[PDB]
């Protein structure tokens, strides 16, 4: 059995420490860095750490918008982020990068079908993977200035 995923590296301009606590921060940061497919983004436990409990609407097309509910683990430099509604997880490592940091941002991929059927029936995978760059674009930008 293989896996397939969303994989995407963004240099930012701050320590990697910084935007550690930045991932974790679901209060102040992750709903000013989120894209415009995002919307009724709720905190519903925490907002600052591990154990924080958040949801929101993920809409890659007109009537394809995932419901997701995600449970925070916070756990060293890497921030994973499971949807209780269905098979996704986000992780969000960060690391050291030289003067500044980076991000690898994994989103998993699901469906009965492979990825050829999870493009052309469910939710674009080259539209997802967009979409969190986009974040991420936000987050490298947030933390800077």
């Amino acid at each position: 059995m293989g896996q397939v995923s969303a994989v995407s590296t963004v240099l930012i301009n701050a320590e990697p420490a910084a935007v550690l606590a930045a991932i974790s921060d679901y209060q102040t940061v992750r709903p000013k860095i989120l894209s415009s497919h995002y919307s009724g983004y709720q905190v519903l436990e925490g907002g600052q750490g591990a154990g924080t409990v958040a949801t929101w609407k993920l809409q890659a097309t007109k009537s394809r918008v995932r419901d997701v509910k995600a449970t925070v683990d916070v756990a060293g430099h890497t921030v994973i982020e499971k949807d209780a509604n269905s098979s996704l997880v986000s992780n969000w490592t960060v690391a050291p990068a030289g003067t500044g940091s980076s991000v690898n941002l994994k989103t998993t991929w699901t469906g009965a079908g492979g990825v050829k059927g999870f493009f052309e029936k469910t939710f674009a995978p080259l539209g997802l993977r967009r979409i969190q760059d986009e974040v991420l674009e936000n987050l490298k930008k947030h933390v800077e200035g």
